[PDB]
């Protein structure tokens, strides 16, 4: 029975509308998990969802417990920095080390969406990469925000709408910068759903492929977005180098290690 008391504080991940999450170290062991803390006062289809299902690439939950005024979720943490960091110290990843993210990405969608579970929040912000350089999908920010048009025009947030924030994250991957990057800000409600998203001349005809896709502001044209769902996504032209079953069984090889001993390495807990 965890509690309060097991966990030692070591620092702030997140605060928010609806909590925080705090980076906390289990005392008995020594692990280490992120806890996500609950106004009771404040607040279904996060907890208990997310409890039961695991995945390679899902952020795990490890303990959940409440206290008399708040809901606390003990989850796993991984330790190999933030995709947005290692992005950032890179301006851009290479066609094929983003593909790698992609499809560790694509194979968490498919599970999810298999369960009949919208995770509405595949973006740069909710990825992380552990010890050995495995993608994390982590559920919370540690930003303009890139929402799907048909969240944007119909508060409409279904399978493809996980499509959309694929093609974004991969897309600001590939090309190091978000679609609409420079123009404004308050624009982007008009463009996002107005606006022709454009391609550097530098891109694989085939990744200018994918991303023309991910992104197509009709949900019901997007790709990803047919009956077959993540197949479309994985039997697309960028993605034929893959073995979805590699994938799932973290048998691929991350394109870049990390540089953590142990998991309990908190070399990337700061800056």
């Amino acid at each position: 029975k965890v509690t309060m008391n097991d966990f030692d504080y070591l620092k702030l991940l997140g605060k928010g509308t609806f909590g925080k999450v705090i980076l906390v170290r289990e005392k008995a062991t020594g692990r280490y998990y992120a806890m996500k803390i609950l106004r009771k006062e404040v607040i279904v289809t996060e907890s208990r969802v997310l409890q039961n299902t695991r995945h390679p690439f899902l952020t795990a939950l490890k303990y959940a417990f409440q206290t008399h005024d708040r809901l606390c979720f003990v989850m796993e943490y991984a330790n190999g920095g933030e995709l947005f960091f290692h992005l950032s110290r890179e301006r851009v990843f290479t066609e094929e080390r983003a593909r790698f993210y992609g499809a560790e990405i694509v194979s968490a969608l498919e599970y999810l969406h298999s369960r009949d579970v919208v995770y509405r929040d595949i973006k740069l912000e909710n990825l992380m990469l552990d010890k050995d350089g495995h993608i994390k999908i982590t559920d919370f920010g540690l930003t303009p925000e890139y929402l799907a048009p048909e969240v944007l025009e119909d508060n409409d947030y279904g399978r493809a709408v996980d499509w959309w924030g694929l093609g974004v994250v991969m897309y600001e991957m590939m090309c190091g910068r978000l679609p609409f990057y420079n123009q404004d800000h308050e624009r982007l409600f008009e463009l996002i759903l107005m606006e022709e998203i454009r391609f550097p001349r530098t891109l694989s005809p085939e990744a200018k492929s994918l991303l023309a896709g991910l992104l197509k502001k009709d949900p019901k044209q997007r790709l990803g977005g047919g009956p077959s769902d993540a197949k479309e996504v994985m039997e697309h032209r960028f993605f034929l180098s893959i073995n979805w079953q590699d994938v799932v069984q973290k048998k691929l090889l991350p394109p870049f290690k990390p540089q953590v001993t142990s998991e309990v390495d908190t070399r990337y807990f700061d800056d």
